[PDB]
DNA sequence: ATCTGTACATGTACAGAT
DNA sequence: ATCTGTACATGTACAGAT
DNA sequence: ATCTGTACATGTACAGAT
DNA sequence: ATCTGTACATGTACAGAT
């Protein structure tokens, strides 16, 4: 009941969706068409909408959109980067429009992202229809972010991605454990879909920095978000409603509110809560464990689970099991205890941050 | 007890499956290669395996196989046949054939017969044409007899015809997303090859949805995991197997049941799977009740002379025009008997 | 004259609006 | 409840290319 | 255009555990 | 008696090579 009214606050307004989507789709279409023109290195690039807005778990406002510009790259050798599971060097063996980005048969991520970015930058200069600029490059981001002033502020992440149609890399063999939940036939089909490589683009200063790519499964996550039940009819018009997406929204919101206030929580992002809930959905596969009447206990067990990930410093990648998003090397124990305290406090005092 | 033991009988044997399959595959591959690799009117024909053996509901022996050779054909105009639902005249390589089903089936058939004469490593003949069949049936004699039905089909890639719009009522069982996806697939037209001497008989084709029934048979649960290695087993296919056995055993004995076929049983259980969508209503521990409630549904179809095409609801497979009222009363009394006496026919 | 990448045309699940 | 805008999958038309 | 290679679903068969 | 786990077999989807 309290949680029901929070979800009401979080609910997107169709009027805002129309105005935001109209602008966003103009700018994305124009950008996609420029990449196809002339001798462009990214001719053939294809669009793929991903992220919360296209999963229907975008909360508060339609003000951040994620778009993959995926490029199919045949004949690819992968070199795993120091057994991390998630990061790869990409190599060709043909000796090609990616020519300028090669580097001794190693594909440079930062060279390829720079050229990509320069093209976007130039195309944006030509838009005098809407108030759109390109954000200053943020480190770690595989994106070229647009800031649209639609009056209202709207971020768009154009994510550059390599597309391989081969079988997924062995580090993902034990990942995507949906057998007891969405089943083996779904798992086999999902894994026949391509996999993607986005540039890691770190600033750290470490070996291979500009040639390290990171795996991406936003397309699979989008499918799972929109086909999330053990029963084929979950949330359909002739089926029963579950509260799975609603729990994701409330936990996304707890993390946004907290991250808005405290800069201690910079290391944390929404993908942390998105990953934790895929694990919850696997742990509790049955649609009856996500009954809308038990929204409270469902939201509570998700916090209990998230709190155990923080304290034990373990949140495995859903697709790459050996990859721990809460490792010491990525997030300080300080940062984890701090967030643990803040969650425990919201939990046990009636979620006062839900009222700001 | 007893039903479990009957299903042990009806189970195919791994040995028999590989001997039948490798011989059937030799013949179908050669036939299929001829339809294109020799320049013929069916140059773009593609193979599509259908029926009980490929749905894993074939019983007793692997001795009947069903194959569609489907041919893509852009820009066909469909015309319904007297609001029958399932029968249509087709209009616009094929030039030699209003696209006449008889005329195309005959050449298709001529081509098969020619190739079968060039097969000197398999004992295989072409069965005499049955009016009423859209198939070219091959009789293969391994030490065992094996029927293969080669079914000619047109493949259309538009919307399904209006008569199906109320069909496939899987919304509360397999769901809306599955229904929309299935209905994005092509639909198929096969020949209506009856001898009845009625109006347009020779040019009429019949809708086929074997490709859709294959998916349903192999994606039949409300839960995605039904019958998977990390799911629960249901007894849905075993009920189909048993109801199929009962009709096969009766037809073998009683000439009066000639007008019945397994597709009646298959159609009835689709309706029951829609009426009872929950996987737990098909728990293996309730095989007897499930089989019995399927028997009672089938007897209620007979009593009321009503068994609508699962995909084409206004087509009543149990109409008077297709099956005589006497035939249905005859089958009602036979099933009611077997049911009330512990299925004697299951012991022979 | 025919071929074909691009975009229109069609249908509907999702979920916000009324 | 029903009505309705967006996203998205797939079929098809045709200007411009050949 | 056609074909092989790969992965894993669907099955059966049987022994050891229940 | 059934359940579980391994071995054995065929079907089918699609990537990549030719
Ligand atoms: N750290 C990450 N590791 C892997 N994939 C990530 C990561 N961050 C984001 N992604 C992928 O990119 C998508 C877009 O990221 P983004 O930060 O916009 O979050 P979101 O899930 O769309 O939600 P929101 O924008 O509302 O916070 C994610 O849904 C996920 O698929
Ligand atoms: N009367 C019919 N109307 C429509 N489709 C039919 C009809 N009879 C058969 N079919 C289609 O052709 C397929 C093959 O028919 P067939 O008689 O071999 O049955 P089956 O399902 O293969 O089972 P079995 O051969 O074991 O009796 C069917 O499964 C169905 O898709
Ligand atoms: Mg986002
Ligand atoms: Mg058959
Ligand atoms: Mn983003
Ligand atoms: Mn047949
Ligand atoms: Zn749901
Ligand atoms: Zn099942």
């Amino acid at each position: 009941d309290k949680l029901k009214k929070v979800l009401d606050k979080l609910r997107l307004k169709r009027k805002d969706i129309s105005e935001a989507a109209e602008t966003v789709n103009k700018v994305v279409e124009r950008l996609l068409r420029r990449m196809q023109k002339r001798e462009s290195e990214f001719k053939g690039v294809e669009q793929l909408n991903t992220g919360s807005y296209y999963e229907h778990v975008k909360i508060s406002a339609p003000n951040e959109f994620d778009v993959m510009f995926k490029l199919e790259v045949p004949r690819i050798e992968l070199q795993e980067y120091y057994e991390t599971g998630a990061f790869y060097l990409v190599k060709f063996k043909r000796i090609n429009p990616l020519s300028h980005f090669l580097e001794g048969e190693v594909l440079s991520a930062t060279k390829m992202l720079s050229k990509f970015r320069k093209i976007i930058k130039e195309e944006v200069k030509e838009i005098k229809d809407i108030d759109v600029s390109v954000e200053k490059e943020k480190p770690g981001s595989p994106a070229v972010t647009l800031l649209i002033r639609n009056p209202e502020e709207i971020s768009v992440d154009i994510i550059l991605a390599l597309e391989s149609k081969g079988s997924w890399p062995i580090s993902t063999k034990e990942g995507l454990p949906i057998q007891g939940w969405l089943g083996t036939k779904v798992r086999t089909n999902l894994r026949r879909e391509p996999f993607y490589l986005v540039p890691k683009n770190a600033k750290d200063g470490n070996s291979f920095q500009g040639e390290t790519w990171r795996l991406s499964f936003s397309h699979t996550e989008k499918y799972i978000l929109n086909n999330h039940g053990i029963e084929k009819t979950c949330c359909e018009s002739s089926g029963a409603k579950c509260c799975r997406k609603e729990c994701l929204k409330l936990m996304k919101y707890l993390l946004e509110q907290l991250k808005k206030e405290f800069q201690e929580l910079d290391a944390f992002c929404s993908y942390h809560v998105k990953t934790a809930i895929f694990h919850m959905w696997t742990q509790d596969p049955q649609d009856s464990q996500w009954d809308p009447r038990n929204l409270s206990s469902c939201f509570d067990k998700l916090l209990a689970f998230f709190l155990e990930c923080l304290r034990t410093e373990k949140l495995d990648h859903y697709f790459i099991p050996k990859f721990n998003l809460f490792s010491q090397e990525l997030i300080d124990r300080k940062s984890k205890e701090f967030l643990s305290k803040k969650i425990e406090y919201e939990r046990n005092n009636g979620f006062p941050i839900f009222d700001k």
